[PDB]
């Protein structure tokens, strides 16, 4: 796996970010995590959804450098969103959300599970600490 540069376009919610990648606008979805829903009427605004959204926005806007890292398998989902680990000054947003209890580990689809154990350990800590989603 390797990290590639990208420039911000707009943070959509906790786990979906529009980025300029190789000079094309693409929507990315964070691998291995789900922040609670805030757009879809079928789930409604779920608790911590808005909180997750503001956390990601904050983290990605303040970054000096944004990087994306695809995993070993599919690089897009069925909606055409890029599937990646995204880093803001070398800090993985996917992990940072999980560590705050603002996302759960989810959508673990082989072979895109390289950081699964890393993320699960951050989740276990947020749970033990009773943070946000786990409170
Ligand atoms: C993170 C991730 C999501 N998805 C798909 C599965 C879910 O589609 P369905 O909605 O059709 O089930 C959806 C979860 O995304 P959101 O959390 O943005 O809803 O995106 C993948 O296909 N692969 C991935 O790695
Ligand atoms: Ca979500």
């Amino acid at each position: 796996l390797h990290k590639e540069p990208a420039t911000l376009i707009k943070a959509i919610d906790g786990d979906t970010i529009k980025l300029m990648y190789k000079g094309q606008p693409m929507t990315f979805r964070l691998l291995l995590v789900d922040t609670p829903e805030t757009k879809h009427p079928k789930k409604g605004v779920e608790k911590y959804g808005p909180e997750a959204s503001a956390f990601t926005k904050k983290m990605i806007e303040n970054a000096k450098k944004i990087e994306i890292e695809f995993d070993k398998g599919q690089r897009t989902d069925k909606y055409g969103r890029g599937l990646a680990y995204i880093y803001a000054d070398g800090k993985m947003i996917n992990e940072a959300l999980v560590r705050q209890g603002l996302a759960k580990v989810a959508y673990v689809y082989k072979p895109n599970n390289t950081h699964e154990q890393h993320l699960r350990k951050s989740e276990a800590q947020a749970k033990k600490e009773k943070l946000n989603i786990w409170s």
